[PDB]
């Protein structure tokens, strides 16, 4: 599913997104903008052998399962496919064990290159919340 703009942020706000460890709602928006352009479907294999996989392009290397990953961990306990679902569910609840581990949202590379920073309240503009 590739989502629009306000849909997910309404999504992600519904899943207790919004102001989740300090980062308000147009920070997560942003990051799925530049990590997936909002497609739950989105897949890139990294350099290393692992996958990164969703909307927020969540890394096999340390968070889910998808069998192709020899030494890595599977710390949100799923499979990765489970983060490629029309459902972010999954995807949001992974987001919160990894932005809470100690580097926010820094560990989200296209966070760090293209929203920390920013006015990206402009990403939940218009958007009926
Ligand atoms: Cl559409
Ligand atoms: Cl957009
Ligand atoms: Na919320
Ligand atoms: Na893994
Ligand atoms: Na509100
Ligand atoms: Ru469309
Ligand atoms: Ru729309
Ligand atoms: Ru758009």
């Amino acid at each position: 599913k590739v989502f629009g703009r306000c849909e997910l942020a309404a999504a992600m706000k519904r899943h207790g997104l919004d102001n989740y460890r300090g980062y308000s709602l147009g920070n997560w928006v942003c990051a799925a903008k530049f990590e997936s352009n909002f497609n739950t479907q989105a897949t890139n294999r990294n350099t290393d052998g692992s996958t990164d996989y969703g909307i927020l392009q969540i890394n096999s290397r340390w968070w889910c399962n998808d069998g192709r990953t020899p030494g890595s961990r599977n710390l949100c306990n799923i499979p990765c496919s489970a983060l490629l679902s029309s459902d972010i569910t999954a995807s949001v609840n992974c987001a919160k064990k990894i932005v809470s581990d100690g580097n926010g949202m820094n560990a989200w590379v296209a966070w760090r290159n293209r929203c920390k920073g920013t006015d990206v309240q402009a990403w939940i503009r218009g958007c009926r919340l």
